[PDB]
């Protein structure tokens, strides 16, 4: 069970200079033959010649057109291929093989592999090995020339990177086309698609060379009415890497193309873009509202792989995050920009900090470059990609625009990469930003070897005859398995001080330095005693200790400018709410108390909530942040041997004391909100996308589920009303609210109806149910599973059916191990035949040493039943290996 680390990097003994491949598709096989340009690198040392090949069926192989025998001149096990040197030559030398697999039956999309009826590859990261032999390393550039041949009834669109240079017919109804790709790529980023593809097209004109780029959207016949958003994300993607770094398309061609089956959301090649068809296709009438945030950043996200895919190469896997976490940044910068609402950097946070700190924590905790890896499907990670993104991120918070993007030039111009590479090339920025060549960034690199989530904390000092404030800073990590002793950050703090009396800024924007494990900022002239607002933007991924009362708090949450402190002030005032009632509560349970207190939510804190709830002119997905309880997954980072129902009836108790005073109001803005929500002018307009009318429906329809939960009178008459929406995200929610009554399965069997063809609809639909707050939720599922999901592979509907319900806290939580036993029994069943989205579905498990002594133990003997598994996959037990500290 190899371990790779980072520390051993060493080039190949060998290259690769071109590639010509022949893919024949068949009915029952593919027949893959390869001729490999080889020479021998100045590194080379007379070792033997090591291909990967994974499952690989061998018809030949040979060097120099000279056919090579097994166990004399080389072995293969089904992994590694080995030619012994002897056998190997010294000069430049052709590699050839045949080899035959198997996509039909290619249930782990991997490699190439059927979807339904289109043939697609997935070589990210080590899937080219899956159709071919090969080096199969990031740092192994080469030209590639791919012929694609099949039966042209069956996949008349063939396409791979590169132009189309030939189209031939063959003898027996088949046909073939040539595509050469002259460029150097590596193996990742080579990909082929063929099936019955149907299109949308367009052209777009490039900003500075002016050269036409033809942009194709790609999906089956079926739902090609539903790929105009795509098209128009690709439009404002281009366009935004324009305007805002300066970067043109390199090609003069653009493949976006979707399939019902995928691993991810996305994969970029080059100029040929492969989706999850649940992050591509989307209609107002069956995608839900959030379909559209998510196409917009994957479609931005795989274009803005591009430009940077081209020029830089990462040496090897350990660099991931320069390459995800620097894309998720700019992906997420385009985001806000098209978006124009505050929730887009606070959807982010609230992910960050609920998911990532969640893994930050866990036994399975790894710096964003980690420094070793076993399995390479293991290390896409939340760490490596918004972690990574948040310290890309902070790049740009500390250089402000105008010096990032010298920064950003800089890297590119002056470059195998490193995470080195690119933070020399932001140092050089930092240098000319302070006028200070002794500057520099060295203690920045901690980002990216150092685990674990930063705890910052703060105290203030105001002297009123002096006008002079302080605020006092402490940082401090706690130890892991990857650090015994974690050194100080480089923290930028980006601060503002209001004036409490008039909720004005007292001075200029202001990013303190933060770079020891204390630090003291002292500020003149400051004429009344501030509240700090801290950390704005969320200027740094760390736990924010505040140190603020609840009237500061609510006196930010009212006044201050920052969205995120705003957010951040409310949040806070509920996680003092919660940790107090919890306790109260688990006492009351240890001492079996007859009866006992609780401390009543802040009365303040309510007029505050029905204050900016009033306000016309507030940010209504602002709004719905306010009115929800922090995360679950964000509260258990705050809690020791969490009881999951002491926590839900912390919940409970909390909604219903804010509810037993604001109710009306929730009523009465549910109503005035829906002319604007539900407004149907731009419904057949295709590209018209409105994310603040969206964000009016979240309002709407959180009210609407806050109010039925607290069976508000007559409410159910509202969400028979609202079953009738044309849109999706309001009759999926008159579904889920419907739960607390008993129209809830009259409305099951409607929604089934509208939703069952349309296959990422029926999705949605499930995923709804799944999450639907029911007692009987267990038997839903077990409905579910007989009707509708079956023995489906695809995991979109596995993820649909299972993943919501593991969110329900008191249910899949339920004491007798009865959710923990049905999501192993799903893991298992899937691993069988798709080990990444197994270790997907294990993700309930990753907050297993958090819980309750008891629940501890179930999750435990669960992972150690699956781990038990004679047949598991070397990926999910690695994962639960490290999982359990075993
Ligand atoms: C959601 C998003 C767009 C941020 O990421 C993805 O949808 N896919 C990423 C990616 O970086 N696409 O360019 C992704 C995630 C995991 C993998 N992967 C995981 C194992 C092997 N490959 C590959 C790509
Ligand atoms: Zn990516």
């Amino acid at each position: 069970p190899k371990i790779h680390y980072r520390k051993d990097y060493k080039p190949s003994g060998f290259i690769i200079n071109q590639v010509t491949l022949n893919i024949n598709i068949h009915d029952q096989e593919t027949i893959v033959r390869s001729v490999l340009d080889m020479d021998i690198s100045k590194h080379n040392v007379g070792e033997d010649l090591v291909f990967d090949g994974v499952g690989l069926k061998i018809n030949e192989i040979s060097i120099n057109n000279k056919k090579l025998v097994e166990g004399e001149e080389y072995t293969y096990d089904n992994e590694f291929l080995t030619i012994f040197s002897k056998f190997v030559p010294k000069s430049k030398f052709a590699f050839s093989s045949e080899v035959i697999i198997h996509p039909e039956t290619n249930y782990a999309l991997t490699g190439l592999y059927k979807s339904k009826n289109i043939i697609v590859s997935q070589c990210e990261a080590t899937g080219f090995r899956r159709i071919t032999f090969f080096i199969d390393r990031p740092d192994m550039m080469a030209k590639y020339d791919v012929t694609v041949t099949a039966d042209k009834e069956k996949y008349p669109v063939l396409l791979s990177n590169g132009d189309k240079v030939n189209e031939f017919e063959i003898p027996g109804g088949r046909h073939g086309a040539r595509f050469n790709d002259p460029p150097l790529k590596p193996c990742y980023l080579f990909a082929v698609v063929a099936g019955d593809l149907k299109h949308l097209s367009a052209t777009y004109i490039t900003k500075y060379t002016k050269k036409k780029v033809e942009l194709y959207v790609f999906s089956e016949e079926k739902y090609v009415s539903k790929l105009q958003w795509a098209l128009e994300c690709l439009k404002k993607s281009m366009a935004f890497d324009e305007d805002y770094f300066g970067l043109e398309y390199d090609l003069s061609r653009l493949n976006l193309v979707a399939v019902s089956d995928f691993n991810v959301g996305a994969m970029e090649n080059k100029g040929l873009n492969i989706f999850n068809a649940n992050s591509l296709l989307a209609s107002k009438k069956n995608s839900i509202d959030f379909s559209y945030a998510r196409i917009l950043t994957v479609v931005g996200h795989e274009y803005f792989h591009q430009y940077t895919g081209n020029r830089v190469t990462l040496r090897d896997w350990f660099q991931l995050t320069l390459k995800e976490g620097l894309t998720v940044h700019r992906e997420n910068l385009f985001s806000e920009e098209m978006t124009k609402t505050v929730t887009t950097r606070l959807s982010h946070v609230d992910l960050l900090r609920s998911v990532q700190f969640l893994e930050d924590s866990s036994p399975l905790s790894h710096p964003i470059r980690p420094e070793s890896y076993v399995s390479m499907e293991n290390f896409y990670t939340t760490t490596v990609y918004d972690k990574g993104s948040e310290v890309m991120r902070m790049y740009l918070t500390i250089l402000g625009e105008e010096y990032y993007k010298k920064g950003f030039d800089i890297y590119i111009k002056k470059n195998t990469a490193t995470c080195e590479d690119f933070n020399y090339a932001m140092e050089q920025a930092y240098k000319m930003k302070k006028a200070d060549n002794s500057a520099n960034l060295n203690q920045y690199l901690l980002w990216f070897s150092q685990s674990g989530t930063p705890h910052v904390s703060f105290k203030y000092n105001y002297d009123a005859e002096k006008k002079q404030y302080s605020i006092h800073v402490n940082q401090y990590t706690k130890p892991d398995e990857n650090q015994k002793e974690k050194k100080p950050l480089f923290i930028p703090i980006s601060v503002g001080l209001i004036n409490p009396e008039n909720g004005k800024e007292m001075i200029s924007q202001t990013t303190l330095e933060l770079t020891k494990e204390s630090d003291t900022f002292v500020f003149n002239n400051i004429a009344v005693k501030p509240i700090p607002s801290l950390f704005r933007g969320f200027s740094a991924p760390v736990y924010i200790e505040d140190q603020l009362t609840d009237e500061e708090r609510i006196l930010l949450l009212k006044y201050d400018s920052d969205a995120f402190v705003r957010y951040n002030s409310c949040t806070n005032i509920y996680m003092k709410q919660i940790l107090m009632n919890y306790n109260e509560f688990l006492k009351a349970k240890n001492e079996k108390l007859e009866s006992f207190q609780l401390t009543p939510v802040n009365a303040q804190f309510i007029d505050a909530i029905k204050y900016l709830l009033e306000d016309p002119h507030a940010d209504a997905g602002f709004k719905s942040y306010i009115v929800s309880l922090p995360q679950d997954r964000y509260i258990i980072n705050f809690v020791s041997n969490l009881d999951t129902d002491v926590l839900a009836d912390t919940k409970e108790y909390i909604y219903k004391q804010i509810g037993d005073k604001l109710n009306d109001v929730y009523y009465k803005m549910f109503k005035s909100l829906e002319a604007k929500a539900d407004d149907l002018t731009y419904f057949n307009d295709e590209s018209h996308v409105d994310f603040d009318q969206m964000n009016m429906r979240t309002l709407r329809n959180t009210l609407l589920s806050l109010l039925s939960k607290a069976q508000y009178p007559n409410i159910l008459n509202e969400i028979i009303e609202h079953s009738k929406s044309p849109y999706p995200s309001n009759w999926l929610t008159s579904l889920s609210v419907s739960a607390y009554f008993d129209k809830y399965f009259e409305l099951y069997d409607k929604t089934y109806k509208l939703s069952k063809d349309d296959e990422l609809l029926l999705q949605e639909w499930l995923k709804t149910v799944s999450r639907s707050d029911r007692k009987d939720i267990y038997e839903i599922l077990k409905k579910l599973e007989n009707e509708v999901l079956k023995d489906s592979k695809n995991p979109n509907d596995i993820r649909a059916v299972y993943l919501p319900f593991t969110n329900n806290l008191r249910r899949f939580h339920d004491i007798s191990g009865k959710g923990y036993k049905l999501i192993a029994e799903v893991i298992t069943k899937t691993d069988k035949f798709n080990p990444m989205v197994a270790t997907q579905l294990c993700e309930p498990f990753k907050l297993w040493n958090k819980l309750d002594t008891k629940r501890q133990e179930l999750m435990l003997n669960e992972m150690n039943t699956m781990l038990q598994e004679p047949q598991i996959s070397n990926n999910l037990k690695e994962y639960l290996l490290r999982l359990t500290n075993k």
